[PDB]
């Protein structure tokens, strides 16, 4: 299943889409700068591309940590990115009552991975009509991410996209299991599933090898960071590589 | 560390704590006759006994699952709870704004696990001043727990319960780690740690060893969903034995 | 199933039975130091004791590091053992040829949980008739252990005690699974289960053997493996907490 | 680092080499059939190729399994191959009495993943000098590779080969860290690394997981067929071939 985000094709047989951007909303200024980098790169390459980025970390390890902007100017900083770049935009939500207003705004919402179980949050989601990112649980197996799909399914959206983010192997680590994509799309309909390589990784080599791992097993889109994570000068780089290889398998016959 | 609990004393050192009841709360009558089985067997055996039960179930099998009675009415059932049974009641909140209020019926507010890290619940949880069980996520080790701990003790509250529910184990299952509870203690400064063994056999005989096995350690109570007596008797048999021995020289 | 080993019961509903020793074997005279200990020590608790030791290193730290006294040595050391204390004793085989002449002086032998699958040395081991010690392999499902289990069965050997050691959790690091050692009396005829609380791992370190060891025989089980007084420390609370879980109805 | 095996370039950044064939050796005019196969296949695209067989296989599905044709009949199997096909063997030790024999027919010999800490049988297949493949156990990390590397180097043989099998993870099951390629080049001084890809799953499933190892740049691929099917492999090579061509046609990031 293909889905439309305003002029981008989103899917398992169409060239990859990249969700891309930073960890959280520091300032305009900043955010403007790194968006404007990540488009003009991936225009030149032709890659299709949807800016990303949190208005709020809501689980650091201090409560006095630096938080980002908050919703209210968070949401501002959204509407300048999509005005001077024309592209989509993705951000996550945490509370079922932010979901509404954050949908007027950002073309795709994120279900967090921890909050995957939280039943309301999803209702609430589900509830605006908006392209929604479901960031796949490190504790969950990919043979029961149909279980999320189904729920979204009976709360009436079905316009989803599964994101891999590695599985909890032994304590403090994490692997991702390059099997999983395919049971994943044979077990939730084949909807669009993308790659989060940069939250799989808890490495500028590493990164690469991992992303290539697994955009070679036919995917929709790959998710990753970058700070001005991988460093934002070798974004350009970075992209060469995964397009050669997307281009590549794309062009075979399934 | 102890917490003191209306009469109770909870903690690794003392009498195992009893911490069950039922899914998500229905109407006065039908909390009231599974509390009573709970009350009389626990009673029967001497065994401090605390009543759980959610008031608004968040993590839900389906979207379309009863919550529950929801705030003011689960208040007014737990209310009848203490004041007819005359213990401790535990119940969940996962809303800031729900914090406030639950504690002023509800002994022990417990931190969901899949919320364990969100910033603003465990400020409002703490802001009660309450005792707060905060459950273990599966996907995290035993030496991040006091991360969490931290977290309360910034914002103002020290009365805090650990509670083991299991770590993820290859696909779809869940281990529970006998060493864990260990590195708990030393690292959280002994507080109390209990053993959720309903929620570590997620998605019984089979229970029985776990629980037993997990008690041998040396552990402040024991955490049930739901023979009871049979079940009782073993476990506080192997919980006297070990609690009247001294620790390891 | 019990299995009787000289004078010893072993069974799950029987009162443990202590397996401890030493590593590698070195010497005959810290052979018998450290066995008499165990004895000492073992004898005034009431608790029947087997001795363990290994006469060869498998694996070594490097190319050229020392084995240990090898097989020839090493049975010489064990008839000792067994002639001035009068106990039963266990060791680890590795090569199917092995297993005949250890066997002839070694009560107990040892599959290594490496080689539980090599049909071999399993072949091998059987024909001798002696006790066997299987070693659940760390990515093994506890029910999967009925398999290694029939191949004995098959080669004409029941006298099987199964060995739990964890399993594999993440990169260099073990867990063990409680739940695992009702499955293996349910699935394998309720043989004789111990728990080699050494080898699962990896007051400090050892108030975590002591942990782990309460553990596992909270479970009910036949036995218990190991490798200032601290041992008598330790077996005084798992023979308390032992006596106890035997004195309740299954 | 590079290995030569006969006329065949083995290496990390060398077009990727096909190690293949079958589980266990069970029959002389069958196993020349399956190899006649792997030949013209591979003859077909240009990949290199070696052909793969166990003649004594240790962990079987029950006692009285067949354990395959033995050493001596075995060996006599593997040179009527090499004389046939003019390509190298590949074939697995388990006792250190084994290695000279076998060695002496065979271009590469492997250490099983389960006596990879075989202390005895490490030195023995080191001390034939021949060319080595380390299967990498499912409970060893990529960096305690480099143990087993080391104990090799110890005993004279640098010619080694390290070949990724899978993890253990929960029960009953592999998962293929991808990377782990790459811990275990940095680490081992960028000696050949090979997938396993048969053995790593516990096939489109084959196909995803092949593609996805060779994507982060390998000497190798190790499979067996019966198992993928046989009669499927051009197409299953004229994928994985597509993927590795690109990728070892640009230089390192
Ligand atoms: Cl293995
Ligand atoms: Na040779």
């Amino acid at each position: 299943m293909d889905i439309k985000i305003n002029d981008i094709t989103l899917g398992n047989n169409s060239p990859f889409v990249l969700f891309g951007g930073i960890n959280v909303l520091e300032s305009l200024d900043s955010t403007l700068q790194t968006c404007a980098h990540y488009v003009e790169v991936t225009r030149k390459l032709g890659i299709p591309y949807i800016f990303k980025a949190s208005f709020d970390k809501a689980n650091r390890s201090s409560i006095h940590s630096y938080r980002g902007v908050g919703l209210e100017e968070g949401l501002k900083i959204f509407e300048k990115v999509k005005a001077e770049f024309g592209i989509p935009v993705i951000t996550d939500v945490h509370e079922p009552h932010q979901c509404q207003p954050v949908a007027e705004v950002c073309d795709v919402i994120q279900l967090p991975a921890f909050l995957a179980r939280q039943t309301d949050l999803v209702v609430a989601m589900a509830k605006t009509g908006n392209v929604v990112n479901i960031k796949k649980p490190q504790f969950l197996s990919p043979s029961q991410m149909k279980n999320i799909v189904e729920k979204f399914h009976e709360a009436g959206n079905g316009k989803l996209i599964l994101c891999e983010r590695g599985s909890s192997f032994g304590y403090d680590n994490l692997v991702v299991d390059m099997l999983g994509f395919g049971v994943m799309k044979q077990t939730c309909g084949n909807l669009p599933v993308i790659f989060d390589v940069t939250h799989s990784l808890a490495r500028r080599a590493q990164a690469l090898d991992l992303a290539l791992a697994g955009m070679a097993t036919r995917l929709a889109g790959l998710f990753l960071e970058s700070h001005p994570a991988l460093p934002l000068h070798l974004l350009e780089d970075f992209l060469i590589r995964i397009k050669a290889l997307d281009d590549l398998i794309k062009s075979q016959p399934i």
